[PDB]
C-alpha cells in the first residue's frame, strides 16, 4: 500500500463530472473542480485544467495525471506550512499517509481545526489522538472515511485498508 492506492480507495474513480459529499462539482479521483453552483463553471473549469475542450467527460490517463498532481500538491502544502511540517517530518511513513489523506480531503485550511490533535500525534499518543480526531465535524460528516484514517494513525498499519 501507498498513499496513492489509499486515496484511490477512499475516492473512486468517475469520469465524468460529479457531485462530493458536500454537493460540490468533482472529477477523476477525487479532484475538487469548484464550489460554484454552475455546471458551466466547472466545464470550464475542467477544460483548463486539462489542455482541450472536455464537455464534462475525461479520459483514464486524464484523471490519474490530476491525480498526481494533487498528491503532490497536498504533500508541498504540507511541507510549506510551519505548523504541519513538523508533525509531518515526526511520523512514520504509514501514519504521514494518513495525514495526506486529510489534506486532500479538507485541504490546509480545514485541518487548521485540528491543532490538538496535531499536538497528541507529535507527542505519539495514539489513542488519545484517535479519540480527538473523532470529536469532528469531519467524522461525522464522512464516518467511514475518518474511521479507516483515524484507524491508519492508531496503529501505523493499513489494516484498515486491508
Ligand atoms: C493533517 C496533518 C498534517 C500533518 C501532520 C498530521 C496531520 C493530521
Ligand atoms: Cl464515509
Amino acid at each position: 500500500m501507498n498513499i496513492f492506492e489509499m486515496l484511490r480507495i477512499d475516492e473512486g474513480l468517475r469520469l465524468k463530472i460529479y457531485k462530493d459529499t458536500e454537493g460540490y462539482y468533482t472529477i477523476g479521483i477525487g479532484h475538487l473542480l469548484t464550489k460554484s453552483p454552475s455546471l458551466n463553471a466547472a466545464k470550464s473549469e475542467l477544460d483548463k485544467a486539462i489542455g482541450r475542450n472536455c464537455n464534462g467527460v475525461i479520459t483514464k490517463d486524464e484523471a490519474e495525471k490530476l491525480f498526481n498532481q494533487d498528491v503532490d500538491a497536498a504533500v508541498r502544502g504540507i511541507l510549506r506550512n510551519a505548523k504541519l511540517k513538523p508533525v509531518y517530518d515526526s511520523l512514520d511513513a504509514v501514519r504521514r499517509c494518513a495525514a495526506i489523506n486529510m489534506v486532500f480531503q479538507m485541504g490546509e485550511t480545514g485541518v487548521a481545526g485540528f491543532t490538538n490533535s496535531l499536538r497528541m500525534l507529535q507527542q505519539k499518543r495514539w489513542d488519545e489522538a484517535a479519540v480527538n480526531l473523532a470529536k469532528s465535524r469531519w467524522y461525522n460528516q464522512t464516518p467511514n472515511r475518518a474511521k479507516r484514517v483515524i484507524t491508519t494513525f492508531r496503529t501505523g498499519t493499513w489494516d484498515a485498508y486491508k
